[PDB]
């Protein structure tokens, strides 16, 4: 499969999902990397690893329909089938997630359902949970709520902050988010009709 990872800032997830793609064996390859924000370390970590960038500035357009279309455009320009978004913080409109329904993986910092949003460690924190993690979705309309893949519980430490439970969290999203990918790469994986997940 050819993969296409959106971004919006350091691109932690990438060198993890890289290095998989290029293990032996791998079902899939990734040909592009696309940001919303400029300057971002996540583009130049996409340079140096030899994969082509794009910066698509989502203040550029009237509305989400008009830049996720943008999006799609490159994303039909490098005929790509599968999309991952690797810290994307921009919400995708309805008929972009409709057209790449089962195709799209987003790994999110929590134990879905709980702490859905992009705050989900201070969340945690807040909540005072011992036990959260991190979830690989299919990406669905509604936020943070697409059908699930994999997950890996982390603990938090008392006297964590933000920072260092982030930290240990990205060490769980490093290892299931390739290997979500590889999954639905493989077609082991698939959002069935019934719009449940289904494993072959």
């Amino acid at each position: 499969a050819r993969v296409a990872v959106l971004i919006s800032g350091t691109g932690s997830n990438l060198q993890a999902l890289i290095d998989s793609t290029r293990e032996p064996n791998s079902s899939a390859q990734i040909d592009i990397v696309i940001s919303n924000k400029a300057a971002v370390a996540g583009l130049d970590k996409a340079e140096r690893a030899g994969i082509p960038t794009r910066v698509i500035n989502h203040k550029l357009y009237k509305n989400r329909v008009e830049f996720d279309s943008a999006i799609d455009l490159v994303l039909e320009e490098f005929s790509i089938d599968i999309v991952c978004l690797a810290g994307f913080m921009r919400i995708l409109s309805g008929p972009f997630v409709q057209k790449w329904n089962g195709k799209m993986l987003n790994i999110h910092p929590s134990l879905l359902p709980s702490f859905k949003g992009s705050n989900a460690h201070e969340q945690a924190l807040e909540t005072g949970v011992t036990v959260t993690g991190c979830t690989v979705h299919f990406v669905a309309e509604d936020v943070d709520a697409g059908q699930i893949i994999l997950q890996e519980a982390v603990p938090v430490k008392r006297g964590d902050t933000v920072a260092t439970l982030s930290e240990r969290v990205k060490l769980a999203e490093h290892k299931i988010f390739p290997a979500a990918l590889q999954l639905v790469a493989s077609g082991t994986v698939q959002l069935g009709e019934n719009g449940k997940i289904c494993w072959v």
